[PDB]
């Protein structure tokens, strides 16, 4: 039960938060002090960070027989998650709230681990599913803006 | 069985409105006296918001490694919803007169929750599906012209 | 038994027929005094009518945040039905007639309703199926030239 | 047991024949005096006789709504058929001299009713699946130079 | 168990071979008095012989409704086999040669039958799979340079 | 249980190594005196060495019947590990280092038999996969720079 960061553990407990609007998120992460919570998690896919490969071939060079190529503009991706539809809830109001305005937040992702997992982007998708016997759920997609704050920066 | 806003709910009971043409469709939404029912809906998906990014990076800036992007032109996407096929239904001679005029309308979502979703669009797609065992049904996707109503503003 | 147009039927009993040639096919479609018939269906896929989005944002709007569009060109989508293949059945020798005269004709879907669909189009595909175990299948596609005679137009 | 035209059929017993190279393969089509068989057929897929959309619409028309188009340039398609391969017959030794001459032959489809399928066309593909348990197969694929001549031609 | 030509076999017992580097590959392919052997072969799917389209309607020519087509640069395909991965057979050792050599080497396919599949062609593939219960396989892909010499050119 | 390099062996066993920054990792490979372990390997795709066809025809050869081409430009291709997601491992933390870097590092793969396979390459793509029941897994994948140390090489 107590967290250990060599092992590996398992993903049940992860959970969600979003910056209220202070300052410098990146700072003190392992704090809630002023991270709002974004309860009844479905499923959640982190983002991917991902690099473009750039060409370092010349005329002048003489092993033309290999592709050399070298990491350039790294990139963030999409993280998308799945909520329990609660119009009501403080948390989704504020979700959309970002949506409709279109501003860059830092949101937050708590594994099991002490660590935390905290991007900034902006929302770019949200969605509903309708079905009889499931609840509604409520999908979103965040582009990120770079530059996370990985877990194992500490 | 009271609708509570704050807790999940199940998709089951949500049905479909279409205005009858009166003044202000955004404007109490929550009340009947002026919205035909499409009745016998056998599945529904509503649109999906989605947003276009808007390229930031000028040669200028100092940090070229990491991508940074905005959110801009906000879309809400198409809905569509399969209905049981009655053809002498006011409802579903309505949706082929609003086909057939062209002109974009406004259709709610009403949930089992006192929440309501309505969104002005119009109708891109209308088919039919003829099985020997299964009801003939009435496949239709409407496109949004924007700015939906969310339930979230209440 | 009796056709209720208001409540939803099953599929099982629609039929096909092909225009024999006199003049005005979208009035009165109720008698089959002038359509041959395209017996042993297998299966029939309607047309799909669909409309392209027309863009209708200028320079000048103040509101250039959620995308507007408008409907434009309506089309009459393909319909696809699959026959028994019966060669010397005047309906198929008919139907490459068709196909190898180029000219549109007036097809009739007639449901179980007392409501009928009546489209104009070409054939634009034909083909077979040929397997040990089950009988010679012929399948058919059209594509239509718009303006159809939908059935809740009565 | 006796080929009943207008009844459907099924497709036990479809066999195929390549013309030995006499003159007008078209004309007399239901008597084998020159027509070697290409024996151990596993599964056969015709030619799909498909048709491009030519484009009917002037500035001048005053519909403008629904698209309006035509037949034009009928395209016979390509004719598929696995075979086991046995390098000894005469017949695919035909085959792959086809395939090595490069020449438009005519090959016949004989159905299990008293009707025949000529087709004009060159080999376009010639395939081999190699399994431990399975039979080796031999895959053929030939493209038609249009003008088929149908069963229902007579 | 006597190979017959005239009829179907199995595809167990195919074997690949790779020449050692004489003259004259296609003469006397049935002897292996100068191929190596690629054993532990696990799947195997020789190469599909296809061939380019070539457009032969003029603006003259009378008859404009059908397409007319003519063969037109035949061309071997792909060859791809598995292997099991032996780095210490003098086979595999020299597949890898003739991948870092770049040269076009003439490569057998002998089947249960009398027959054998020679071509000749360069490696543009080589890969493997890591699975804790199955051996470590050995893909490899052989781009052809055309002109076969395939089993009933006998 | 001692390693047999011409027999085929099962992959359970293979374990990942990246090298701490001393000269020359193409030179003796098997011995881990400076290669740090990325324990707990869930599954591993070694990469793919492709190659780009090079066309080697002219308009004055005789034979224009079959496409003619030879290799040109091998390229090693991605390499993509699933690791155990463990923050507080050292071999994790020079991962992500390496990724933020942007240098190309030498990978070593070390097989159950005693063979090696050396890579050089640069990372291009990290994400994590969140279960509640399973494991939280960090999927990894290296593009190549090309010129490997292939295990036949000795």
């Amino acid at each position: 039960m107590p967290t250990p960061n060599p092992l590996p553990v398992k993903g049940a407990g992860t959970t969600l938060w979003v910056y209220k609007g202070n300052g410098d998120p990146y700072a003190n992460p392992l704090s809630d002090v002023d991270w709002s919570r974004l309860a009844k998690v479905k499923d959640l896919t982190p983002g991917e960070l991902t690099a473009e490969s750039y060409d370092d071939s010349y005329l002048d060079d003489e092993d033309a027989d290999w592709t050399a190529t070298g990491q350039g503009q790294k990139s963030a991706g999409d993280t998308s998650f799945t909520l329990a539809w609660m119009p009501g809830e403080q948390g989704q109001q504020a979700l959309l709230a970002w949506f409709n305005e279109g501003d860059t937040r830092a949101y937050k992702i708590r594994f099991p681990n002490g660590t935390v997992d905290v991007f900034r982007g902006w929302v770019s998708s949200i969605g509903k599913a309708v079905t009889a016997k499931e609840v509604i759920t409520r999908t979103v997609k965040v582009t990120n803006v770079g530059r996370p704050s990985m877990a194992e920066d500490r």
